[PDB]
């Protein structure tokens, strides 16, 4: 439905200012957390639930969570990214975790792989 | 096979100079995309679809960014000088890539997330 949206952003004393998840097997790379007010919310062109398709033209469509990671701290000086906002597919994740989570104990649990950047 | 650049003599009009530009990422280069028909660049018929813009007012653009070009086109003023060169091959492979990834992503012109300036 949605068209991807190109964004560029310059790191802070924080860094890029969002948390990443996904793409260790059959998933893909997604924005878990927009920090309040940092180099995300000040722009605000991103939200939790955009998948990150590109980082300076390297393709994260199929990328691995640590490839996604080497790329996006390596990303750089500044980094042309494209976000495809995909709400329906990111809830198809967050709840599976929560349901997974309610099942084994009889926001995100630490055993859910997520990488700060 | 590479072909002979040309020095192009064109002047600004109305709203526009008659086209827009693509490129500047990955050090690739700057290319026009389309030329607004009935516009100075179209009206002059010395510019076509799929050049690289090598220099404008002697500013070397080969390895340059997109917005530097975008302004060099908005920026120079009123008569401007362009060495352009025709590579429809590398522009197709360019567009074909883009066209080919759109439906991969979602499922003639280019989607909003790629820079193009109308100039």
């Amino acid at each position: 439905f949605r068209e991807p949206r190109r964004i560029v952003i310059h790191r802070g004393s924080t860094g890029l200012g969002f948390n990443i998840v996904g793409g260790e097997d059959g998933e893909g790379i997604f924005i878990s957390f927009i920090l309040a007010g940092g180099p995300a919310d000040l722009s605000g062109e991103l939200r939790k639930g955009d998948q990150i398709l590109s980082v300076n033209g390297v393709d994260l469509r199929n990328a691995s969570h640590e490839q996604a990671a080497i790329a996006l701290k390596n990303a750089g000086q500044t980094v042309t990214i494209i976000a495809q906002y995909k709400p329906e597919e990111y809830s198809r994740f967050e709840a599976k975790i929560h349901d997974l989570r309610e099942q084994l104990m009889n926001s995100f649990p630490p055993w859910v792989q997520q990488t700060r950047v």
